[PDB]
């Protein structure tokens, strides 16, 4: 039961530490990607640029929330008062969609498609978020899945549909391609895990911990994607 | 790996539980030693009865203060945050003297003695907040160590300067102040053991447990050896 993390703050929270952390790696990141920004031409480039640096920007404006502790609320559930840390779903609610852009721009399909995975990624953090505030223990379970479902739905088409668009073009875009879409397939599968187990389900873990692995997945899932992103030639 | 108790003010605290027994327990026999107390013609177990009823008092006094989550720091060791309550140590710091000077005056010894006995006792505790609030794991265990040391000077006299001191006085103060320096050397022994796995030390032991086993030593130490000594004899 001893916290991990520190009360940099001192309002009682030992995550700001965390929180602290991935604010810095955010915009780090954010900056990197806008400094590598003073250097493309390129009308194909400058928009994959365009889209991946906002994204670990939206995150950087969401960590400092929740380090100052603006995006905290608690929720009355059974006879607990949780934690809840909605800045994460604002943060998502845009952070994901982009994120999945760049595949789906990567991979060149149809605006009915693409409207069709931010539709879903979109309804999945929603109804996450809806998950983190039912009062109901069974409510939280059940919208911890339907969500689960559209979060498989979602890695479902990257792998199959968007698998293979990316695989029509040149082997340089699919490498990268499949790349971007295996980091994905990893990172992002473990969120509903840590949240069912984390103090928005079980409890099992300590909001240190949680907050902790939160943040290492949010800095890899979008700095470390795009890292991999405006690398490849793909962008090209 | 789940904390017994519970947060009776739904702070994340669960070990307010104990805290809460404590008080009531506390107080309990505190205001018993009053009630009992008065309608003491005579004027020797009187002065024992102020000495011992002040003992369940600041105790009752800090595990209130404790419960409400004033007496209560964060120590930053490592990266872990460490929930130190250190109204204990004020409470030990006043109670413990006091606890010993009812067994030196329950065997009548010159100031030096006392005044050595105490300033011991006392330089135990402040030792042991001084490892409380330490930031190094090896420092927390150092001064750990001195104040385990101290603990035996204070049990060492005890049971040889004052043991002994106290048997050249009537069998029935003998036959009591032993029975009073017996449990005293149970019950407090098993402090610097229970700090040492607890939060404040190793860590093997969750602060629930902790704050239930210390409460259960803590009324016992006090209620428990001030009742021995009230209905005895010896105090006459
Ligand atoms: C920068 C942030 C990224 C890449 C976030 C990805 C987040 C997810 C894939 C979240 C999925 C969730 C569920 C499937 C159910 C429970 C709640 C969520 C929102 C944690
Ligand atoms: C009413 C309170 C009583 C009888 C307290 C007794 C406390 C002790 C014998 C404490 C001993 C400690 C050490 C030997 C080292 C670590 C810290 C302490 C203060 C827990």
């Amino acid at each position: 039961t001893a916290a991990v993390g520190a009360d940099l703050l001192g309002d009682g929270r030992p995550e700001t530490l965390w929180l602290g952390i991935g604010t810095l790696l955010m915009l780090i990141g954010t900056f990197y990607f806008i400094v590598k920004g003073w250097g493309v031409t390129d009308k194909e480039a400058r928009e994959y640029y365009s889209i991946t640096i906002l994204v670990p920007g939206i995150a950087s404006a969401a960590y400092l929330s929740m380090f100052f502790g603006i995006g905290l609320t608690e929720v009355q559930v059974g006879s607990e008062m949780l934690d809840i840390y909605y800045a994460r779903y604002a943060d998502w609610l845009f952070t994901t969609p982009l994120l999945l852009l760049d595949l789906a721009l990567l991979a060149k399909v149809d605006r009915v498609s693409i409207g069709t995975l931010v539709g879903v990624d979109a309804l999945m953090i929603v109804t996450g978020l809806v998950g983190a505030l039912s009062h109901t223990p069974l409510a939280r379970y059940t919208w911890w899945l339907f969500s689960t479902i559209c979060m498989i739905v979602v890695l479902y088409f990257l792998a199959t549909s968007l698998r293979a668009a990316a695989k029509e073009r040149g082997p340089e875009v699919a490498s990268t391609f499949n790349t971007l879409t295996a980091l994905v397939l990893v990172l992002w599968t473990a969120y509903p895990i840590l949240w069912i187990i984390g103090t928005e389900g079980a409890g099992v873990v300590g909001l240190g911990i949680e907050t902790l692995l939160f943040m290492v997945l949010d800095v890899t899932a979008k700095v470390g994607f795009g890292f991999i992103l405006l690398r490849s030639r793909a962008i090209l």
